[PDB]
């Protein structure tokens, strides 16, 4: 009777502690990626039209090792410098048309894109985009690609194993990271039907098993971190 | 009787959860600082003897805003490029003698120094030091200074207010960060006597008040994060 509610207290408190820990992990990874992007862009702005300098920066190992891919597209001749070993842009690739470029140019600051199809890996990715200025003139934009399987591994750092999993969506419920990447770029409702996108805990039924969904928001980009938990397994 | 031990359980579990949260904060800040240092050094290694290029990089706003001060000392002519607005090196300043330089040269990789007296701010600081190479030749070293009051504010992010505080020491018990900076660079025993430096919880007496000390280690640099908690206030 009162133990039921005591147990419920323990369960909800531990879910929220688990999710906030994961939320801090995501915030920390994002902030450090943004800081790197911001500094790299500022450094390239010392001589932005110097393609040889730009390539050298993007090929430097720590930076190259921090993102799936990095590149700079130019507003003038639609050319692109990038550090993707296994990709060279087609004759009809135009960076100015790409969402990282459009977002960065529109907002005139560092942006994180919505999920979109990568030209190189043909997968859903997200990118950090930044504008590049030559003494107050916009001369192009940069992308810093983020691999989403890696992001999914990160939110599932804590290992819920067979008890459940964590995922990430945008503010509009579009999936950013999930153990099955096939969900990425789609509305999260396709693997969690009739679940509202809001902070807090929801209890749902399928079969005659109960599941707990906990959402928490990442303020910087308004992402939602979600956890799905099998009660029977997680609290046996 | 059994409630006493139940209460003890709650207290110890919540202390450890508080400290591990703070430990992750420190680890995340350090890793992002190290990543920035590593990339900045690699970028400067594109043309390390170019003092004008080097200065331009160190003056770029995101990087300049991420550390108290940044500089590069050269092995050849003992000259130094730095971004400290309120400091210019004396005629007898020799970077090659400084602990960030000696540590970086000795270890041939990114290092975090022991606490030491800053030449510029005349305060105890720590630095990230990195070696600089010109095609496999050592041409000098860099410092990335870390202000310790800022570090103390960070470990005390969570606000224990009048219930207590957190601090940081090296593996040898030398204080790195404390609400009173006067403790920095000294053995922590001067504000916590008869307390062993080890992971776990210790209960101590002064007057007839009880205090809880919890230590947790930061693996990367073997720092210890400590929390001192007034039981009477924190668990009233
Ligand atoms: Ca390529
Ligand atoms: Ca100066």
């Amino acid at each position: 009777g009162s133990v039921r509610e005591e147990i419920e207290s323990l369960v909800q408190d531990s879910l929220m502690e688990m999710v906030k820990g994961v939320k801090n992990t995501i915030e920390s990874d994002l902030a450090s990626k943004k800081g790197l992007a911001q500094s790299t862009t500022e450094i390239l702005q010392l001589d932005p039209t110097n393609k040889a300098f730009a390539k050298s920066v993007l090929e430097s190992p720590n930076l190259k090792g921090s993102f799936l891919a990095i590149g700079l597209g130019y507003e003038s001749d639609a050319t692109v410098v990038e550090n993707d070993d296994g990709w060279e842009p087609n004759a009809d690739y135009d960076p100015r048309k790409r969402p990282w470029y459009v977002d960065a140019k529109r907002e005139r600051k560092l942006v994180v894109t919505e999920p979109y199809v990568d030209i190189s890996t043909k997968k859903i990715i997200i990118s950090i985009g930044t504008p590049v200025y030559q003494q107050s003139n916009f001369v192009g934009a940069m992308f810093y690609d983020v691999e989403l399987t890696q992001l999914a591994q990160l939110v599932n750092s804590v290992n819920l194993f067979d008890a459940g999993y964590l995922f990430i969506t945008t503010k509009d419920g579009v999936t950013i990271a999930h153990p099955n990447a096939e969900n990425n770029g789609e509305k999260f409702s396709q693997f969690l039907p009739n679940v509202d996108l809001k902070e807090g805990t929801q209890r749902i039924e399928l079969d005659g098993k109960y599941y707990l969904v906990k959402f928490a928001q990442v303020p910087s980009e308004s992402w939602y971190i979600g956890a799905v938990v099998d009660e029977s397994i997680a609290f046996a």
